[PDB]
């Protein structure tokens, strides 16, 4: 489906509130531009799903489930038991334990990014919902400094 | 395959680059088989100088230091563009910010490869690969980190 291609290439979590980058590649004329990105929070996805669910014309349609709210609590307080407890172990078994707790944080971050992304892709596939204008507002409504840049795999990304 | 080094990503805050130095190893010397650290250009310079002034490596081939990352050309163009935002159309501010970002990206790609080739050359060298100062550079680990930045299946700390 060249028509509408959506991905979440990156995300930021500060204090376990997540800001997702929603990147759209489309050939459909409804959109102002062929490629664009916006930053979204979980409430935006909930609004999108609930708006589709409450549309009368989509009664009985297959509406892909909403992504679950991001939850970092399991890793977060595990991190605060260890993190502020250096003197409890060796310098190297503090380091070891700090890495796998961050590995736990990564597992949660990856799955919630995939959870929010799969939702957007399923909408893209749907012949009715993919043309929904509330979906389109979710993809492109935009606009709130070159301080910081992240380089990976030959690509530049802003903070 | 024993000792494998790459720089998967890097972060530039105020044009100071923090490189992700990623190590995949099966050798018993390292506390972990695969691990990653953040290094800055001064750390690479220190390693090169330590090797040069090491007596046991006197006649060896020492790979040149990576060039210091230089973003000045794009940076000043960027600071001017930033000051004329309110002076031009939003469509021509987008165009020029895209061109300066591509210019910034070219410098970023070239200095990341400059730093990575140095590490891989050290890696490949039969003597130098096994120097513990190099091991300190690969394995050794100022504020709290704000949150976590997710991209490419990886976590990066944001300060
Ligand atoms: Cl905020």
């Amino acid at each position: 489906d060249p028509s509408l291609q959506i991905d979440i290439p990156d995300a930021l979590s500060e204090r376990d509130k997540v800001k997702f980058t929603v990147h759209t590649k489309t050939t459909l004329p409804t959109f102002q531009s062929p490629e664009f990105s916006v930053t979204r929070q979980h409430e935006d996805f909930v609004w999108l799903h609930d708006t589709l669910i409450e549309t009368t014309d989509y009664a009985g349609l297959i509406i892909p489930p909403a992504p679950t709210k991001p939850d970092f609590d399991g890793p977060r307080e595990k991190m605060q038991k260890l993190g502020e407890g250096e003197g409890s172990m060796t310098k190297e078994e503090f380091a070891k334990m700090k890495q796998e707790l961050e590995a736990e944080y990564l597992a949660v971050f990856k799955k919630t990014v995939s959870s929010h992304e799969v939702f957007l892709q399923r909408l893209s596939s749907h012949p009715v919902l993919s043309k929904d204008r509330n979906f389109h507002v979710f993809l492109e409504y935009d606009q709130p400094d070159p301080v910081g840049y992240y380089y990976s795999d030959g690509s530049l990304k802003i903070v």
